[PDB]
């Protein structure tokens, strides 16, 4: 079968333990805006309170007596928000001061924080955003698509930069949970109706390209089947390739009877789509391409609410029993699990440059060597410099691409690798030596001045002592940038 | 593949995020002997120190200037004992007072705390106990046997009441890591010569014995290939059925060219069986059985220390990267993983019941429903009283057993039913109101006052107003039992 | 004057910044029994209380009413000694409760905790220590002395083992404060009057002895003027050359007209002797010598009470307005500063290498080669061995010896060095490589064997590949040892 783990799955904290009712473990009485709290609304006796739990230490719930028909607090700091029937009130846990309230016009039917400051009200009719900050109110930003007319609402996203903005909700339509999107566009004004279950933006810089697209993900399960759709939202910053949009299907194994998506989160630490369906089956995705990397099941209870886990860029949610889950990619594990278990070492060398992640050491030198063959050097050097956690930046590799005769006409293969290098970035001791050694013959001050100040060259006490040789004075310049003792200096004495 | 995932797979820290030189996570180096501290001895520039991580707190460790060949934690408190060549020292970190010291003739060439309070110190000729109370002094337990000659100590374990001692090293043979085992017995002043790579004891009370058997199970790759046995250690209690030695193999793929077993734990809350192979390979064996639940790989790299891991009942370890990781039993999904995807409900409901494990509430639920349908109606008791969370232990289901085959000489069902929780504990509110209103209702305080004075009875203001027809303080014990008004 | 800065002068905290009263900064109402926690009895409005500085956390102290006419807390522990006039009493703050008590007979004169857990009861005509465990009483361990007689007690000082102990009292004769020393033998029964002002004793394991010395240091400015002895006291461990007693004088400038010593703490870590004049003065001496090394006036109020100070292994005191100072070596300083300011070089070497300091390394390396080149391998390499912080513990030392031509029956200056590097400690990469190389070329693992159970060795994968030839499973846990990839 599968032969080595890619995903952690850790159990962070087991709610009834904290002895929560566990009638009061759900979507309307529990909530989690984010991996930093989670709020528990609970009638102990005959009053009623909010517990909050900081995840920074779970095991010391906040508890105060807070009549709320419903309690959000901010991703980011004690400042929690309450709904009394339709007066909003944005107050500071912390320090029990009552921030900011506001009675809507008609009742708020969902709300949610989109930021660390703002908070989406929706209305049976509108979505605004209310700032935390100032004298502010509410202000609206849309108003509901049709589509989504009597849907019980589930979730509101947006993209980072608030310029697009999505609204869900469900139905049971004709025996089938049905779920229905609004994706409205804030620059222009215009707004569109998708089916889907659950959907979430992120932002990412293709290969070649020097500004993220801004992409929307989101699956769903209809008569053809459950779908994941990846697509750029907007126009492509100026001189960006656009992203080509993707779909791919979501399986659902015949005992998933009537299982449908539920959550999404997408690391951007790793460009992987985490997708958590009615069942409590887990799915990741690569996010560039849409290929499916890993399903397995990891609940038997539905995972309720989620959010991004921050610490492992990975997914946290918690489900009816009370379990506070999270799974991430097991970074040590998964180039490895793509190339050996997928067996897809195209995807997995890719995924692994362009994640700086380990497992494809065997493949890189490989196709390093492979290319040192066919003679391209250049190609050669690509994958030596970018190959991830250093594993060609090597003197051996300096010594190799040493060995290989200057033919009359272009360039060296070992200038031409260190070309590469010094456009990538700065180079080491190792390298800005052997870089600099030849040049310093050469007569060429100049040109070590000028890597020097863009400041690509690692100063050292060696390479200083070696430029002493041709240039004692410039070499000051590279002692003073090489944390040397004094001694040197004063030798300049 | 898994249609469930039976385990949880946890990273608990990273090591290198708290700036530690990754060449010192090593055996030598880093030592862990309890899942509460890891400590690390390190040479940070020209100087000696050691690096304690209380796992309570681990963004912050304790770093002390410290030369030591070796340093290892107690397994609970704050007392580090550390070794200066054949100077043994047991200082306390918290107050950094020196609790006791010992020159030792020979070099203590490997040792570990094995208990809250006493070090076991292994002599190139013999391992003595050293309790870090008062001004007692090292005391030899047991001479080193020959098959361990010239062998690397890697291990060092007793059991529970520490009867039974193991001691384990390895060999570079030929072209294999063979691993050798002394089991010494203290009571009976034998010890013998086991071919072992990884072992642990572990106290189990088997179906239908009234004292916990102390089983010590064992594994390694032998020429024979590898393979994990199970065996009870010494004479059984009086009384008890003995248990059936056990041996399964342990698979290791092609892959897993010259793999060998390299650590164990098992976990009493599931009675599950923990082995982690040097390939970074992880399985659970069925403790009572030998049957194989699960493998995978976790780690590509060595985990080279581990312990047991409290909280959740697994196993912790540490590997060359410095990833503190952990694997356990998901509680909530091993019963189903089981059933389902091993097909194997026998084993599944043996579990289930065995460790109060969920997951099973259908074909339990439907067990009694069995035996009621038939003419049993004992068994059938026995079952909806053992079933997991209390799932049959319902009112529905006492009420099923009064309107119980009312047939003479045989003893009544609800009543050989009460007895099941009688001789379990306490019986719940109602079950408690069903079972004493027939004593009193015959009138006698003499066991109801008994089943009291043991708690196994969870009162009521009802018992209250009950017992009270009879005697009042009796009941006033019983209303006060159960916390009624100022009226 | 001074190009440089032998020693750091700090500020720990401002006593009025934490709002006390600075009638109440005095020897009567402060006290410092160790640099943990001060101690200040003050009458907030009509009521008594006691304030607690944990040094760990000054900006917090601990406040309770608390009417005692004395109170001095443990040098360690919050447990704190009140005194109700003759009824002594020993609580723990910590947790409030009262540990133990007892009403002497006649009134305790003056009293300090002497260590972790026995205090010391100064009475009109003798001294008793109690200890704060247990049912025990306090117990006479001398009389006073009659040199002693209607003095005004200072202080009351013990050496490590509380073998010899130290009462000192001052009273104006005439003019002057006239220090009167008791010095009472505890194992030889005796006790002798000595005229001092200040002293202390220290542990010192001199150049070629396996034990430490026990010394006894005191300085006074009486008749003779100010002098400063360091002697030994008691009988020499076995085998221990004995300590050439030792005496200095202690300059006073003109302006310091009738100033004298007043405090004394030794630096164990650097064994330097701090000296605190009445007048706000400080000098270090040498403990071993008695050199002076620096003086200079450091406060202007008087420093009434100190202790060591752990952390710097300096003095920590407080002066009359509150401020809690500190002076201690500066490690990187002193060896230049008494090699080039003091011009006393011999000093600076000995001290550096005595106690392991930075900052001579260009006198070693001089040392090293001046003697090498003489043919001197064997004290070449004692120098090598023993300069400090590793200095010519490099390849290059190495290589110098095995520059060496080799002759017949006379030892390899190179296996001479190993020979010292083994005796002294472990050895690192290099020099276990170095070292085994050869012995392993003659396939004789019985020594690679001996030094590796020993730690002497710092193994390697080359020290390892080394091996494997010879013997595999040596190689197993030497690899083990210098830890290895899965390669």
């Amino acid at each position: 079968m599968a032969q080595i783990l890619p995903i952690r799955f850790q159990e962070h904290l087991q709610l009834q333990n904290l002895g929560i009712n566990p009638a009061n473990i759900g979507f309307s009485t529990l909530t989690m805006e984010s991996d930093k709290f989670i709020c528990i609304r609970e009638k102990v006796g005959e009053q009623a309170q909010v517990v909050i739990i900081d995840m920074n230490d779970p095991s010391n719930p906040i508890r105060r007596p807070i009549s709320a028909d419903s309690a959000i607090m901010n991703p980011a700091s004690k400042v929690i928000a309450l709904k009394a029937g339709k007066t909003l009130q944005i107050f500071n846990i912390e320090m029990k001061s009552k921030m900011k309230a506001h009675t809507m016009t008609d009742d708020v039917t969902f709300w949610k924080w989109i930021s660390l400051n703002t908070v989406a009200l929706v209305t049976d009719n509108a979505v605004y955003h209310w700032s935390m900050e100032g004298e502010s109110q509410p202000v609206k930003m849309f108003d509901r698509h049709s589509s989504l007319a009597g849907c019980q609402i589930i979730n509101y996203r947006t993209d980072a930069k608030q310029k697009w903005l999505l609204l869900t909700g469900i139905s049971a339509q004709q025996n089938r949970v049905v779920g229905a999107m609004q994706l409205y566009s804030v620059d222009r004004k215009v707004s569109q109706p998708i089916e889907g279950h659950a959907a979430s933006f992120a932002q990412f810089k293709m290969e070649g390209n020097a500004e993220e697209s801004t992409l929307f993900c989101f699956a769903v399960r209809g008569q053809a089947g459950g779908k994941l759709h990846i697509i750029e939202v907007g126009t492509p910053p100026t001189g960006n390739q656009p992203f080509p949009k993707k779909a791919v299907d979501v399986f659902f194994p015949p005992e998933a009877q009537n299982d449908f998506p539920v959550a999404m989160q997408i690391s951007e630490k790793h460009d992987v789509v985490f997708l958590i369906t009615k069942y409590g089956y887990i799915h990741l995705y690569d996010l560039e391409t849409g290929t499916c990397i890993y399903m397995n099941r990891i609940s038997g209870e539905t995972i309720f609410v989620t959010a991004p886990h921050e610490a492992t860029a990975g997914i946290i949610g918690v489900n009816r029993k009370g379990q506070v889950l999270s799974v991430c990619v097991e970074e040590e594990n998964i180039i490895p699990y793509i190339t050996n278990v997928l067996q897809n070492p195209d995807l997995a060398l890719r995924m692994a440059v362009r994640n700086n992640l380990a497992g494809a050491e065997e493949l890189f030198a490989r196709k390093f060597n492979a290319l040192f063959a066919q003679g391209n050097y250049s190609e050669a050097a690509k994958v030596a410099a970018n190959a991830p956690k250093g594993i060609l930046r090597t003197p051996d590799t300096i010594r190799r691409f040493q060995s290989v005769p200057a033919q009359p006409g272009q360039t060296s293969p070992l200038l031409q690798y260190f070309g590469i290098l010094l456009d990538q970035g700065q180079l080491n001791k190792y390298e800005s030596l052997e870089l600099c050694r030849p040049v310093l013959q050469q007569g060429r001050k100049q040109l070590l001045e000028k890597w020097l100040k863009e400041d690509k060259l690692e100063c050292s006490e060696e390479l200083g002592d070696l430029v002493k040789s041709v240039d004692p004075t410039l070499a000051l310049s590279v002692y003073l940038r090489a944390n040397v003792p004094n001694k040197v200096i004063q030798c300049f004495a």
